[PDB]
């Protein structure tokens, strides 16, 4: 138990001085006891340590949210996953788009969405221009290329589908469901102050930019506290209400497979125990940049592990529990290190408990 805060110093620590990261928090829980570990600074400027009260920017970390509000929705019957956006998105209705449901939106499997938008592309219009004048490519449902407008899309359909803007559905809904107090789309003023700054690879001082769609796909702040209840809340869905906890379960089922990665809805899906190699290859360039064929779920595995990373200019983030072992890690960093080494830390620290 003493052992933990050593395994973090020894595996996390070092990350600090090698990347030259200000500051760095990292959280395990095990049997539902939470360990906070804080390194460093939120503003090196100001001088201003790393706390429980810090804000980072969870970048695509933000995904499991929007899956999470998604599964709310389905189960609640607002949407289904076999529905097509034009549904909701009347503008989109019989447009090459309204061929893909809502799954392979949230799934990555439109066959020709690459990982942003243009950079042209930032009004409300744009946006809708962007999709009514969209074409297939690769058969739909056969090929998954990582994508920000896919799953913001899916997103912008889920807040059409419950009446409200997608930003008040994570801070009405959702955020108070997972009993979070310091999660935010837009942090309010009061909470400038601990909201951290991200550093560039030059060590300047950055925050995330607004962008189309942005709120659904990397827009999420969170704090260390916040983002352990959420791991907490996926290994212990029976402890949360009816509605979040079905919401939690519809995040954990696979839908296909690209080798040993089994996609879910936001997470990212593994056999456990999984090969240290098999976790570093969920987020080689091959699957990260590039379209990969899919195949059906094959081998369905008995017991499961799950993972995401998130990165903006200035921030990197990185999530993974174990069921099984009721255990799970958050890292937060303020400035962007390699995947390989947030993930490769992650395992050797869980697999050293137990
Ligand atoms: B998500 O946050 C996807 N992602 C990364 C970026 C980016 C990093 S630096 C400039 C832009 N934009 N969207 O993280 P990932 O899944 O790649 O870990």
């Amino acid at each position: 138990d003493q052992e933990i805060k050593k395994l973090v110093d020894q595996n996390f620590k070092p990350l600090l001085e090698k990347y030259d990261v200000p500051g760095m928090a990292v959280g395990v829980i095990q049997n539902n006891k939470k360990y906070e570990m804080y390194y460093g600074l939120q503003s090196v400027q100001d001088k201003k340590a790393v706390n429980s009260n810090t804000i980072f920017e969870l970048g695509s970390v933000s995904k499991l949210f929007t899956a999470t509000a998604g599964g709310y929705a389905k189960n609640k019957g607002k949407i289904s996953f076999d529905d097509t956006p034009g549904k909701y998105w009347k503008e989109l209705k019989n447009t090459p788009i309204d061929q893909v449901n809502l799954l392979q939106l949230a799934t990555y499997t439109s066959g020709n969405l690459a990982l942003q938008f243009p950079d042209e592309v930032q009004t409300d219009q744009q946006v809708l221009t962007f999709f009514k004048d969209w074409k297939p490519k690769n058969p739909i449902g056969e090929y998954r290329q990582y994508s920000n407008p896919s799953i913001g899309l899916f997103g912008k359909v889920v807040a059409l589908s419950m009446n409200k803007p997608f930003d008040q559905v994570l801070e009405k809904t959702i955020f108070p469901a997972l009993g979070l107090k310091h999660s935010y789309v837009n942090v309010p003023k009061t909470q400038m102050q601990n909201y951290a700054f991200g550093y560039n690879q030059e060590n300047q001082p950055i925050r995330v930019n607004p962008g189309p769609l942005d709120a659904p796909a990397y827009g999420v702040k969170s704090t260390l506290p916040d983002m352990l209840s959420f791991i907490h809340a996926n290994l212990n869905p029976q402890k949360y209400p009816t509605d979040i906890q079905r919401a939690i379960n519809e995040t954990h089922q696979g839908r296909y497979q690209v080798n040993t990665m089994y996609q879910a809805l936001g997470w990212e899906e593994f056999s456990y125990p999984a090969t240290l190699q098999t976790l570093l290859d969920s987020n080689s360039e091959q699957i990260v940049m590039k379209p990969n064929k899919v195949t059906a779920i094959s081998k369905e595995p008995s017991v499961k592990m799950y993972h995401k990373t998130g990165s903006t200019s200035g921030f990197g983030t990185y999530v993974v529990f174990i069921p099984k072992e009721n255990i799970g890690l958050v890292m937060l960093t303020n400035k962007r290190i390699p995947n390989e080494e947030r993930i490769k830390a992650a395992y050797v620290v869980l697999n050293a408990i137990k």
